[PDB]
């Protein structure tokens, strides 16, 4: 039977390192779900979102109304969690999820992968700053994503 | 003489992991003082800690205003503050207030024990946001403290 | 594609903790090879190691003669290595291999799972050092293994 | 490169620790520039660290309007980013901003201090929480910061 | 359980961050023993040691073949286990023994203190490199250990 | 002070990452010395590191017999020592070697620049092991360090 995963997360914005880790699990699982957990509208981001990943035959978006995570993977017949780890901060904040998780659907899997060096930096936060500040990212972001932005 | 030591938090909620911690610092001092320091009433709290600390004749609970966590100490006649560490970021975060501490109150040491694994990853904002979801983190809650829960 | 993953290392001895990231990874992949990279001749090594893990229809056990990990992945068409995660440490260092096996061999993805926490302090040196001083570490190898290492 | 530092923060307040930073730095570089980017009106905060900095002639202080750092770095021509890390979250943290920057201006080099270890502990957070409560921490603050502190 | 705590180590040497643990434990216990586990002979070893300690009426020092440290509390009949923890490596080194040790002798508790600032640079490798190139850290070292030293 | 920096180092073999750190301090120090404590002849490897850094004119190479880094800077005239970190468990080294370094010689300062990401995770243990098994890390060395290592 399937693999299939979910990818939980916010992805405001989505990133070239969400897409790096979009694109590697998905040569590891049959299917990927990316759940986009919800000044842009949830039709919206699931546009942009499904635009930026188009290539991956096996991977698909959702508009998952906030809850928990675990659930609403039982839901979808996922049997994995993926997530990324960029550095400690992130190891040690993935560590307590993954725990919490195991704890409320033990038959769940997390799975981790590590950020790709060129994004490991990158972190959500750090970019909307800069974008407020008008610095340049263009090279983090699916271009897209990337046009829709500038009209801000 | 008595070896008196403070125990401060705000126990919002008292997990499992807090009673550990307690239960075994009440091996190592001659008595341990829950500092409570401030969802349900002051009277409340002080009630439900209290029945669950019943067990240890040597702890006891004191609700404290807002106030430096040393002079509070001091206070007691408590020249020792007792802390867990559940992991690197929380080793970081109870060095600085140590450090801080021992430059307050020279005469105070803080004392350190590790959690217990099954109860490492346990924070209490994590607690609080699975259960704003409905999850079941019952097994981290002392039995009275659950029961007080489900009645809000 | 299909999906095969070499689990490498010395398991000197082997684990509860090799054994449980065994288990999980073998829900994970179309198939788990275990590298013993070269106490015991490795006949013994080998038989043990598949005794122990003779439950799991998915998972094979190969001798290695040391070389690149990367090569010897290759040979075995293992588009995958699949490594534990124990705490910061292991984290840092993995991270490195990880890296440097991604320049070597971009085409192999290294796969990560977090310990689980009974065995989040146990590392072979560990182990080692408390079975040479004559420490109950019976809990945590599996049964032959134990069984196995009170014979020499 | 001209050997021009920004050393860019907010100084609420300004501790020891910043000062031991400059002088340190004013020994490494041609020029300081003293970056605050806006309690006290950022009048008073310009006059009270050149106040603190008055002895070393190679220092000087700019208030700027937050904007990019790195922009603030080239309207002042300054090649050179001066930051401290006084423990790992800090670095990690900072290390972050350093990839960043090398991003919006790559011919900007970020340079780094390690905190001299009786101020190690001590973060703005942390000081205005004592302070808050009337702890004395005095020794952690230059004199005349001190004196312009204890009106409200 | 009778205040009764081992300081195991191996002291060699001995430094001011020993000795400021030993002060500070000894404000805790009824009953702290220096485990040392076996230059300098034993005995001389031994006679600085207790030389070292003299202030302290509720020290004293015990040489012990190595063993496990559980196994040297039993006998000794300590209850605690007290150690020094100076960063973030020695942060999870001693984590992991600790829980090791609470598999082997869990009626022992590890009771943990932080490194005096001024010696959490200090390990006793850094401190051998520098005695080996005749550095001078006397200050790190009790006068009689220093002076001990220069001679042999 | 005079910017001269020392840049101490084994420099088995020499590496990008090493030469990424001389080029950005050469900009920011008035001379550089590269200091080699000590497969090769000592003259060999002097004309080698001096062959990879031919185009620094502020950059010099020396050979030093094994001895306290801060001594060898004080012989040559250098108030800065500058270091790289590459992670978390660099920063924790560097640190203990820097304040051993500042109590040693506390006129010196020890100054610290972040690895470049493509290197970050290159250590002199780590290749070594990858050269030994026959890995192409040619895009890590420089070319006229890479070519002399075809030797045996
Ligand atoms: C968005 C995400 C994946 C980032 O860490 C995480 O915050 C998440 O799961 N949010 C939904 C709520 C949930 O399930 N919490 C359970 C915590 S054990
Ligand atoms: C911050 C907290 C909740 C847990 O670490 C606890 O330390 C706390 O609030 N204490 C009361 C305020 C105080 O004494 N702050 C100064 C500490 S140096
Ligand atoms: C699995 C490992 C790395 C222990 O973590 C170790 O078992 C290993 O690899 N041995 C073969 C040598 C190798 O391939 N080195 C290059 C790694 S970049
Ligand atoms: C004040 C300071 C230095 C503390 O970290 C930091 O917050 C800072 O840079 N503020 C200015 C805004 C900026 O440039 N942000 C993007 C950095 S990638
Ligand atoms: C070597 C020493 C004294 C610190 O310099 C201490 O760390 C130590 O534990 N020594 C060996 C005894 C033992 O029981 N090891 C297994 C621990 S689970
Ligand atoms: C080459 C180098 C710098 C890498 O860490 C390191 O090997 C080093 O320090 N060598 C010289 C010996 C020294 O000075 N030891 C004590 C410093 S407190």
């Amino acid at each position: 039977m399937r693999k299939i995963a979910l990818f939980p997360g916010s992805f405001d914005p989505m990133t070239n390192g969400h897409l790096n880790l979009i694109e590697r699990s998905a040569k590891l699982f049959d299917e990927v779900i990316i759940g986009v957990f919800i000044l842009f509208t949830p039709e919206e981001k699931k546009y942009l979102i499904e635009e930026a990943t188009k290539e991956m035959p096996n991977v698909r978006v959702i508009m998952q109304e906030t809850q928990l995570t675990v659930e609403s993977a039982k839901s979808l017949g996922a049997n994995f969690l993926i997530r990324g780890i960029r550095n400690v901060k992130d190891y040690e904040y993935e560590k307590d999820i993954a725990k919490m998780n195991q704890h409320l659907a033990p038959e769940i899997e997390t799975v981790f992968l590590l950020a790709e060096e060129p994004y490991a930096h990158v972190s959500s936060s750090l970019l909307k700053e800069v974008l407020r500040f008008g610095g340049d990212v263009s090279d983090y972001l699916p271009p897209n994503i990337y046009h829709a932005l500038k009209q801000k």
